[PDB]
DNA sequence: GCTGATGCGTC
DNA sequence: GTCCGACGACGCATCAGC
DNA sequence: GTCGGAC
């Protein structure tokens, strides 16, 4: 093998030659030196071939290491280790330049100059078992054998090797270069093949020879795809960029991303960035958070299945999402059984989604599809989404297809523009409340403001916002003003509370209420509140117990914030 | 059993 | 307009010391 | 995820 034959030392020179480079050039004409070197080694060596770049590449783009697990160990940690072994004074100054470095590579690097032996005889693939070592030593929860590791690592090298391995440790190597110059320079295809594999190895071997080239680039089964993406879309322009025709407006949740490889009692879990989470949500129906309530899920005649979805928390007392059990949201399907749905139009891919599969309430569902043309009914999507505490809507071409790792391309995600002053923070107190349509409890609360006092009395409502319980803290706000609550009688109101058009449905004296600050996008005329003004796109951002009742924002303030 | 420190991967 | 590299929040995990 | 700089 090659990674054998190599010295880290010219690795290492490779590396600090592409560092020192001005240009975007001449760190891909040092990179191609080193990888051109490396293929004629590689032809000269073994004249049934393993053997590829791999070695290098995964200390190359330290960030894209699957295959070995976390080092367990940053900035600090490393000073930590590293003092202890030079023996460096416990107190002195080279130990604290260590220890507070707010360039900890460089600043180790300085630091182990003096330090350090003449140079390093390792080779790559040392190096590359040594980290293995120490990664797997982290996993079985033994320091001892990591210490050991990491010095056999320090004692066989020089400085320069040394703050590389560093930035190699730390996953940053700050070459300069994106790691898409370096795919390209490899290969032309290494950037669509890693997309579908997120396997550096795979792309290393597959695409060691520079001329030969892959044929169907696809999605794989228990191969780690970059999900598709959604750019965000700018307001008004919406109608055009859906291309005009029909379209799909669907909920945009807060969960982690995840796509859910099946075969059989067997089953894989990969996240946004390709890492394996499947010791979570379980690899058989008989272990997990997850699987083994979505086993019998599946229809019969499916053996095997891809999966891309948002995976969420669902309360099973309150039937809603919390920002209690894992619920997974499904929004497609890249492969059933024998056939590839990659590149079927999202029609057909929801089309198939619906039939693989029967949902289960807070384990296992498909995310609502609104069909959708007019403007009208985004706006109203959203401002509707805004009320159930959503944080914007998603929009899809119907006819599109799936492109791993491409924002936008069919994908659109419209959020409310919020500003970065006071239209973020307003505290106003909770005058008022509504019950939901289950809904047993608050579903949005009425919100008010206050006069300037010689505390306050009288209150003018400012604005409605959604009180949907998907936090703690709101079931709990709602549970402790439950014995506050009053039913609002229109021919008799309270006079502590003056209301315009909209009345609630039960009400609250400010003494007993909680103030809550509420972001918004911006304050609009309205006829409606008593403010004559209410919040477009408002939500809760923080329930304020360090704010007592009396400390809500007056008249003038709202008056001087429009 | 508690708690603050430190790592890891996510949106 | 595009790429892309610093940002910060969160939840969750361990674990040393009390 | 968002931001803001270099092209
Ligand atoms: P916001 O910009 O905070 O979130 C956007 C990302 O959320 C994920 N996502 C949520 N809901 C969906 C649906 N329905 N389909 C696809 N992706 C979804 C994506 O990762 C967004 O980029």
């Amino acid at each position: 093998t090659v990674a054998s034959h190599v010295p880290f030392a010219d690795l290492c020179s490779t590396l600090e030659r592409i560092q020192k480079s001005k240009g975007r050039a001449e760190k891909i004409r040092h990179f191609r030196e080193f990888l051109d070197s490396w293929r004629k080694f590689h032809d000269a060596l073994h004249k049934d071939v393993t053997d590829s770049f791999y070695p290098a590449m995964r200390l190359i783009l330290p960030q894209l290491e699957r295959e070995r697990m976390a080092y367990g160990i940053k900035e600090t940690m490393l000073a930590k280790l590293y003092i202890e072994l030079l023996n460096l004074p416990r107190d002195g100054k080279d130990a604290l330049k260590l220890l507070n470095y707010r360039d900890f590579a460089m600043i180790a690097y300085f630091v182990l100059k003096p330090r350090c032996l003449q140079k390093g005889s390792l080779t790559i693939q040392q190096v590359n078992d040594l980290l293995d070592s120490i990664a797997s030593n982290n996993s079985a929860k033994r320091k001892d054998l990591i210490k050991k590791s990491l010095l056999q690592l320090i004692t066989q090298s020089s400085a320069l090797e040394q703050k590389w391995l560093i930035r190699m440790i730390i996953k940053d190597l700050k070459l300069g270069v994106s790691q898409q110059t370096i795919f390209s320079v490899f290969h032309n295809d290494a950037a669509e093949l890693h997309n579908v594999t997120t396997d550096l190895e795979k792309v290393c071997r597959q695409l060691h020879d520079p001329s030969v080239g892959l044929s169907d680039i696809s999605i794989t089964l228990f191969s780690a795809f970059k999900p598709m993406l959604a750019a965000i879309a700018d307001i008004e322009h919406i109608e055009k960029d859906m291309k005009h025709q029909s379209f799909y407006i669907e909920t945009k949740l807060d969960g982690e991303r995840m796509q859910m490889h099946k075969d059989g009692d067997v089953y894989k879990y990969f996240s946004r960035n390709g890492y394996n989470y499947t010791d979570q949500f379980g690899a058989s129906p008989t272990e997990g958070s997850l699987t083994p309530f979505i086993h019998n899920a599946f229809k019969a005649d499916i053996q095997i299945c891809i999966l891309d979805g948002e995976m969420m928390a669902y309360n099973p007392n309150t039937q809603t999402f919390m920002q209690l059990q894992t619920c997974y949201c499904v929004f497609d399907v890249l492969m059933v059984n024998n056939k590839k749905l990659g590149h079927e139009t999202l029609r057909k891919r929801y089309e198939i989604l619906s039939s693989i599969f029967t949902p289960i309430p807070g384990r296992i569902e498909i995310v609502q599809k609104t069909q959708a043309h007019t403007k009208n009914e985004v706006i109203d999507a959203l401002n509707e989404a805004i009320d159930k505490r959503e944080e914007g809507i998603m929009v899809k071409q119907p006819l599109s297809i799936y492109k791993p790792d491409k924002r936008g391309e069919g994908w659109l995600k419209i959020k409310p523009e919020y500003v970065s002053g006071l239209m973020d923070e307003l505290d106003i107190l909770i005058v008022g409340g509504y019950w939901g349509k289950r809904g047993g409890m608050m579903s949005h609360f009425l919100c008010a403001v206050a006069e300037k006092p010689p505390k306050p009395s009288v209150f003018h409502t400012l604005s409605r916002v959604g009180s949907g319980c998907t936090m703690k803290e709101l079931y709990d706000l709602g549970l402790k003003l439950a014995k506050y609550w009053k039913p609002f009688h229109r021919k008799a109101p309270p006079s502590s509370i003056l209301c315009g058009t909209e009345k609630p449905e039960v009400y609250i004296e400010p003494c007993n209420s909680v103030i809550v600050q509420i972001k918004a996008a911006e304050i609009v005329p309205s006829d409606m509140y008593k403010t004559g003004c209410t919040l477009r796109f408002p939500r809760i951002e923080k329930i304020r117990d360090d704010k007592e009742w009396h400390e809500c924002m007056t008249l003038d303030d709202l008056e001087q914030l429009r």
